[PDB]
């Protein structure tokens, strides 16, 4: 596990991105091996050992990934300055267009995007699922899939990144049970927060009445002008059962299919 680490000596940092989970992401540039500079991402963190290796252990399992809807990782670094203390940082691909999440609601302002269109919309799922069918085929659970963790890449294309009560699948909120069908669930919420624009999800209902409102049988509403056989796919991945729900490589196919009959 020596191929990704990069000097730090190699790499500046810039402004505040965001904040992510246990630290911040900020800009800066990377030296690559030849020469040319690169804009990039950077995690920052302490928690003994047991905050760096949960942050560490993310970085040695992401890394040799290869697939366009995924985000790929670029190297970690460790910082070690100043009281005798060693700080983690993992070098992700930068992104000029942010999450999808934030670029959905965007769309709705007159300085946002154009009024992104069906095609765009579903052509955003089609590559979750293309990412998301990626570690599937290699059994990977994603565990926090959301329109809040797909960012957006300058091809105008989706990948998933940054491996929430209202996305958890019914059974996980109980027998702690992460499957690769708990993500076919999230990848259907993830479907809904995409149709609405960027709406929150379960609109009325909040967030610790959630497990009471799926064992009775309650899912997202179909959304204004969504189509019927979109919504049965998202639907579909919604059903009590996960054994009864479809996957990443079929729910694939049938948005590819869908969005062909479209003009
Ligand atoms: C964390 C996994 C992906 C990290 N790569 C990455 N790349 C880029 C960005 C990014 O903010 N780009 C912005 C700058 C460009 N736009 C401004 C245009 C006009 F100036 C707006 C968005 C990024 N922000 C993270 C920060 C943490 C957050 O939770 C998810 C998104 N992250």
């Amino acid at each position: 596990l020596e191929d990704v680490v990069i000097d730090r000596n190699l790499l500046i940092l810039g402004r505040i991105l965001g904040e992510g989970e246990f630290g911040s992401v900020m800009e800066g540039n990377l030296k690559q091996e030849d020469g040319t500079s690169l804009k990039v991402a950077v995690k920052t963190m302490n928690s003994s050992q047991r905050e760096i290796e949960e942050f560490l252990s993310e970085a040695a399992c992401m890394k040799d990934f290869s697939h366009p809807n995924v985000i790929r990782l670029l190297g970690v670094c460790i910082e070690m300055s100043s009281q005798g203390i060693p700080k983690p940082m993992v070098i992700l691909p930068f992104m000029k267009y942010g999450d999808l999440h934030t670029y959905l609601l965007y769309s709705r302002l007159e300085t946002g995007p154009r009024h992104i269109p069906l095609q765009t919309l579903l052509r955003f799922m089609v590559d979750i699922a293309l990412g998301m069918e990626y570690l599937s085929n290699r059994n990977f659970l994603h565990r926090d899939l959301a329109a809040r963790n797909c960012m957006l890449r300058d091809d105008m294309t989706v990948c998933v990144a940054d491996f929430p009560v209202k996305w958890i699948a019914i059974e996980s909120l109980a027998d702690r049970v992460y499957t690769s069908k708990s993500d076919v669930w999230a990848f259907g919420v993830t479907m809904w927060e995409i149709a609405t624009r960027g709406m929150t999800p379960y609109p009325g209902v909040q967030n610790h009445e959630m497990y009471d409102y799926l064992l009775h049988g309650h899912r997202l509403k179909q959304p204004e002008d969504c189509l019927d056989e979109l919504y049965e796919i998202m639907y579909s991945c919604w059903r009590t059962d996960p054994l009864d729900r479809p996957t990443f490589s079929v729910l694939r196919l049938q948005l590819e299919r869908l969005l062909e009959s479209l003009p």
